[PDB]
């Protein structure tokens, strides 16, 4: 039950490569398929591929007008990468998206990005003419992050992320707010160092209060999608940055996607601490990544043979950076992105990356009973015109189908397979009255 | 088209009066047969009668526990009357009153009232120990509104408006935050002078930015229900009380629920004004009211024959104070009060308003299609046995009842009626072939 009861996920970046209603139709099936519980759809990631009917923002004493605010975003997300496939999911594609999911037992993650990763939000708001609202470091000025020192920039953001969670309310349970990798083209993958800098090394010119102004956002943003009955979501990187809790605290109602145990001067706060503040944790393990187009061995960072062999050594319950100690997990989420994002999308590739997954952690993922269901659904009704003993083996048959534990695992497929073939045998052994 | 566009409410006060799910449905039926298009419930209102699952409260820096808001507020409606028929609604209660609602093509608006009339919110909030909640002038105390002063208590108030709002968000369309007659126990329905009265009569102990105050309250309000995708709506009375525009000015957005033109002293806003200011209108009018128990002429102000008089002199169109002009509304609401809510509740009574209301005004209620469906229902669906003729003018009733404009109003009922009748007659005239 435990095993089970965990949630197994699959997630896609949809922000920074278009994916069509279709293509995610695919990966729903797959996901239900193979035992899965969620899709995350990332749908702000760098670029911004999702559209509402209404799109005006109220911010900074006045209203950005719908279809400016349309405009602006598919301009700027053009300006990140304008995808010869689509540049937007509209709202009647994603209400459908969820419903379809939904009735097969599938959820939706949605993910929109900030402060980090939000290129096609900056580009768009410099579009309705908000000045500045980029991050810079000593000149260098980052495509991907805002201001936190910007008023108006972080009143357009919250509004935006206010309306999107409005959008995913009662049809979702949880909304992930991102924050991972701030500002990390503009300070080379330093930047929570960098928010923390000044309080530690004043007058050397690093922000002021940075880190605490982000710490005052995230739970900005947690506070509004709680308003909404999500739970808000995030990655780990910046959260606890250095394990230093001197800043403020984090909201606990945070969920922590666990992607990385940090590296070389990218010190992270270990899933130990995290769990200790309060925090449950999604293992969102980047041992399982698959990167677009990276297809195989020697072809860069998060390649699909490397995300294979993350997937057989390094289990679901396997989360980063533990100190040694027992980390509870609300489920496993296994990742594809798409940081090149004119590579091709190969949907085989895909599922094989979520095939591998299930089938490594097989106790957690759901049974399929798609195909027992079908075989119920072909048994002759009416048995009159056959042998009694002939009709007692199927109606006995039938009845061991239907009597299966409705709560097995991928590991224990094989009894509703052998259960399944047993029912076609009694029914090609049914031998007609003489 | 116009006329049977325009919302047609009856509104319930289950605010003061606990009336129960089976009352309340028999009201939703008789409004449906009647024509109307929505039930407008208070819940909040001087007593509240409606309990989330989840009511805990994050406010003043803490959180009020679940449990024991639930039991403040219990504690606190009972303290202003303790109803032997009940005391709250529960949350599976009202999603499941809505669903029957919405299923009868009935919406739900409803009313939790502030800053007045909210004498069960301010003893829930003594009773989870935020201090003096009440507003008070010249040492008298009001048991129904809130001092605007006290940011605790206005704190908590607007989470609890928000703890609403989400539940009601993509359920229904409207919610009413209320707005009427602050302080009217304490200031003797005085109290929108008393709170303008500082600004033109300084140093004579007037509250300080009393309207002023207000506005901000309501706007604010306004600001939470918009979060939530729902049009927020609010009684006339305060909303430029004396046609004064220079304290501020109120949100657009809210759809005002004209009542009352005012009285000696009490001079409200004109619905003329409030149209220019560019608020819509629901013409609540107050020659319509019945206050349940004042059952005739002479037992006291909107007596039932008072109201009827009301429903026959008074049509939907003419809202109260227009100077004149020329108002346009979103519909007409005819109410009933429990402001002594020991009365009697008598359904017959509260049908016959609600059928008046429907008849004087004919021409905005929707016909009723509900015995049609039964007499198309009851249509013997073999007709073979029976001589050609007579099949053929059973057929050619069918398809004329089928055929009637599915948009009738009220007023043309005897087209649907005359329908049936004809059907019914060619189904008693078919002769089984000899
Ligand atoms: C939390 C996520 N942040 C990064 C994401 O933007 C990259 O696409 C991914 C693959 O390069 O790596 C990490 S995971
Ligand atoms: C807006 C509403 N405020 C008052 C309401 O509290 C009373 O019950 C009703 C009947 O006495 O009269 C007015 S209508
Ligand atoms: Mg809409
Ligand atoms: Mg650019
Ligand atoms: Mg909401
Ligand atoms: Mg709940
Ligand atoms: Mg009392
Ligand atoms: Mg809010």
């Amino acid at each position: 039950n435990e095993k089970l009861a965990k949630k197994k996920i699959v997630s896609i970046d949809a922000g920074r490569k278009y994916f069509s209603p279709e293509q995610l139709k695919e990966i729903i099936d797959k996901a239900k398929h193979y035992g899965y519980t969620d899709l995350h759809l990332l749908v702000g990631n760098d670029g911004l591929r999702f559209m509402l009917d209404d799109m005006s923002i109220t911010a900074n004493g006045k209203t950005y007008a719908s279809d400016d605010v349309k405009r602006a975003i598919e301009k700027g997300t053009n300006d990140y990468y304008n995808d010869p496939n689509g540049n937007h999911l509209t709202e009647s594609q994603m209400t459908d998206l969820i419903n379809y999911a939904k009735d097969k037992g599938i959820g939706l993650i949605p993910t929109v990005n900030s402060p980090g990763h939000m290129d096609a939000i900056l580009n768009a708001m410099k579009e309705l003419g908000i000045q500045n609202p980029n991050f810079s470091y000593f000149g260098k000025k980052s495509a991907r992050t805002v201001d936190l020192d910007n008023e108006q920039a972080v009143a357009f953001t919250k509004a935006l992320i206010d309306k999107y969670a409005a959008y995913f309310a009662k049809k979702t349970e949880i909304f992930n707010i991102g924050l991972d990798e701030y500002a990390n083209d503009a300070t080379d993958a330093k930047g929570w160092s960098v928010l923390q800098a000044d309080k530690y090394y004043p007058n050397e010119g690093y922000p002021v209060k940075g880190y605490e102004k982000f710490i005052a956002y995230a739970n900005d943003l947690a506070r509004i999608v709680k308003s909404h009955g999500l739970k808000p979501m995030a990655f780990n990187d910046g959260i606890y940055y250095n394990s230093d809790t001197s800043f403020g605290s984090f909201d606990k109602d945070i969920i922590v996607s666990m992607w990385t145990g940090g590296w070389g001067g990218y010190d992270v706060a270990s899933s130990k601490l995290l769990a200790e503040k309060g925090h449950q944790i999604l293992n969102t393990n980047d041992a399982w990544y698959y990167v677009l187009g990276r297809n195989a061995d020697g072809q860069g960072w998060y390649n699909l043979d490397q995300g294979l062999n993350g997937i057989k050594n390094t289990p679901i319950t396997s989360v980063p950076k533990t100190e040694g100690a027992d980390i509870p997990i609300i489920g496993g989420m296994v990742a594809a992105w798409a940081d090149t994002p004119s590579a091709r999308y190969s949907p085989s590739r895909l599922f094989k990356l979520m095939r591998h997954f299930a089938n490594a952690n097989a106790e957690y993922f759901a049974a399929d009973y798609e195909s027992a269901e079908q075989a119920l659904n072909e048994v002759p009704k009416d048995l009159n015109r056959y042998t009694a003993e002939s009709v007692t083996a199927v109606k006995e048959a039938e009845k061991a189908i239907r009597s299966l534990d409705s709560n097995l695992s991928r590991a224990q497929q094989d009894t509703i397979d052998q259960a399944i073939a047993k029912l076609q045998e009694t029914v090609n052994n049914l031998t007609l009255t003489p």
